[PDB]
């Protein structure tokens, strides 16, 4: 039945799993919402099912679904994510604080029934008792950023690269150095690109009323050529 | 908390009203939609009605309504905006980007109804044609940022501070240096807030099948203390 594109035409549930340990602190994260394609838009939410999670949420926003992406129209013959689908691929990445400590991730993104799912191990380590990681410093916040992607042939898949901004307490900025590359799950055709950017933009927020540690998590995302 | 700020409990709608005229090129927006101060986030949509916007959208952000800030419960006492409501407040700034010209505006944010309206007169001068503002180099997109607010007792209102960040096209960032200063239009009592600032985060679209210059505008913004 529908493959690829067609099956983000429309509004898709979202689930997101995460098991992490960072610096020995082990914790899990569960994620749920719906993404929208067409106007590259999503929504999610997003709990601690440990407790309290011993990382800001901040250093997690990128690891916790880039097939949501507006692609535009002239632009379609590039998106490597949705063409992978609904078999998926294998997302994995590099992380690394500036003067601090690293990420190191691997997940399955592919759709189980009607939902697109995020399943995620991450590990981190490296980093500082009092730095801004486990120290806390980090504003509950995020900014924009370039997604930079090209083909890797030899993978039949995708090398990207980018870096986060994270504002911290005192008005500094550290930068999160992201590599990351993608390799389809399925042997079928997909879509290897030309060079090119996701223009992303997110913003955090909580529901007042829930107890549990959480983030409320807002996502706009369109491509872009260069 | 204030008598103001329960007119702000559901969904308020907004109607924007601007005009510009930057190194003498005039220009007029229109925006329209909705603000959910509950959980502090506005949905807007704008239009140049002029034509085409001879300014990025980016520059025009911040003077296209913080009424709609998110005050949590412990900080109500420090809500200026809505306590002014709704009869309103004068909103004036002077914006400087760096290395380049000011935009100075003077905005009346009041209820006309049920309708929150914001109308802004905006002039930009001594703009370099090269810059990044007159030759339209910024990126589509915007970042989080603390906005600092104290009482300015004198005026019976409030003044307010905070640099926003532009990311430009060649991965430089450039700052707009914001001076700001509300002051009540109504003669009724006003809260007075302790230094404090609100986080503020925000994403730009477009509706793809929209072919009017446009912006489709998400904010998410929450009080903090210091």
């Amino acid at each position: 039945m529908s493959k690829g594109a067609e099956l983000f035409t429309g509004i898709v549930p979202i689930l997101i799993e995460l098991n992490g340990d960072v610096n020995g602190h082990k914790f899990s994260v569960s994620g749920e919402g719906e993404g929208d394609a067409t106007y590259g838009k999503l929504t999610l939410k997003f709990i601690c099912t440990t407790g309290k999670l011993p990382v800001p949420w901040p250093t997690l926003v990128t690891t916790l679904v880039q097939c949501f992406s507006r692609y535009p129209d002239h632009m379609k013959q590039h998106d490597f994510f949705k063409s992978a689908m609904p078999e998926g691929y294998i997302q994995e990445r590099t992380i690394f604080f500036e003067d601090d400590g690293n990420y190191k991730s691997r997940a399955e993104v592919k759709f189980e029934g009607d939902t697109l799912v995020n399943r995620i191990e991450l590990t981190g380590t490296d980093f500082k008792e009092d730095g801004n990681i486990l120290g806390n410093k980090m504003e509950y916040n995020y900014n924009a950023h370039n997604v930079y992607i090209m083909t890797d042939k030899a993978k039949n898949g995708i090398k990207v690269n980018f870096k986060i901004r994270h504002n911290i307490e005192d008005g500094s900025v550290q930068l999160a150095d992201h590599y990351q590359q993608n390799t389809p799950i399925g042997d079928g055709p997909v879509l290897l690109p030309d060079n090119h950017y996701l223009s992303t933009q997110s913003a955090l927020s909580k529901d007042p009323n829930e107890k549990r540690d959480h983030m409320i998590y807002f996502e706009f995302v369109t491509a872009a050529a260069i």
